[PDB]
């Protein structure tokens, strides 16, 4: 049996990689945070669902984003209940964007993994 | 031009269908709440990732669960930022189970929809 | 021992009295939700702390507010850890205002009670 | 004109003092984090309300607690709405105790301040 605090620091270690990969615009750094089964979704400018396989995120990070030395992320919330967790991350100044991200995570074989990311892109 | 209260009530209308569909053991009632691209994941007794396409949830509701008039659900939290939302739902005495569910939702073409559900099954 | 859903239901019964008292502009309906020790605080137009004993809330409700049949409240979040809990309530169209409220509650002699409310008043 | 990330970091700076004063068992470190009108409450072993002015907290920190090098705190959640915020902090191994704390904060004259803390003490 583990404490809230122990699981929190394990989850922050995983989400840390996401935040670092985002800021460095290097998908290699964030890839280990995600299950192979993970999905990414948001809504586009026409209010339509956009996304799919997590590789789509790695593609945008690698091909579209630029390294963002001034990006600043806040892990606003981590809710943890047994093998399940949700997290909110807010990021300013990441490749010209401000985001709020919501993550669903599960503790698989002793290690926390992201199975779903969704986001909202804040107006510029 | 929506308030938090307005969006909250919209999301509760969606999440209500999930709660109702589970208590009635009727996938037809909950189906409208989910995007076709939604996934469901949890961790099995061997700590392995279990789940996939949301159709798997509907199959379990239709083929494993039975109507549970004593089922009690609590929408513990809804976090809403623009087009994205996270929710936590705890359910007691649903076909012999106790769950904590975390949901990722997006407001697609003016309507909230679930793109990911994860869960933890509580013991005993 | 009690479940999350059970404690959630108990807290909502308490917070419901608060929402009804506000909507009816009748402090007697809400009074039972608050400890005799409870306080209220927010920030005034000059960014200064304003409030003190919870009776200051009851005085505003009774002397300043009017019944607001179109008021709509959302209990956005209730976090529960043993004997302690936090809640967020958003309310639209209560006597011309829109608020976000945060509550700290404790389970005292078997019963949930508010010991602190704070609030943010949104633009009209 | 401030972002969530900006307010989050301002609030963490304040809550850091609380976690630091606690770990070092030095109330002078934590004192700036609390309004002069702040309260602290929990429930005692008889399930009765216990606490009052925040000076009571400082007394326990100085007279009961000893420096706890093993102490680990997690800022589990910070909800921020305008001039109001709530926070949850979980702490392991602090002078022999495990706590979950809930904070109400207000942004008073440009600076975040705690007006209420409540806590649950976890079993041994």
């Amino acid at each position: 049996n583990t404490t809230y605090v122990q699981e929190y620091h394990a989850i922050v270690e995983v989400l840390s990689k996401y935040n670092e990969g985002g800021k460095k615009a290097d998908s290699t750094i964030m890839r280990p945070a995600f299950s192979s089964q993970a999905t990414i979704f948001g809504v586009d400018v026409d209010n339509k669902l956009t996304g799919g396989p997590i590789q789509g995120l790695f593609d945008v990070i690698d091909n579209v984003f630029h390294p963002s030395p001034e990006a600043k992320a806040a892990i606003a919330r981590i809710d943890i209940v047994g093998t399940a967790a949700s997290a909110r991350i807010d990021t300013d100044d990441i490749s010209g964007f401000r985001f709020t991200d919501f993550f669903n995570l599960l503790k698989v074989e002793g290690k926390w993994t992201v199975v779903s990311k969704i986001y909202h892109t804040h107006p510029s």
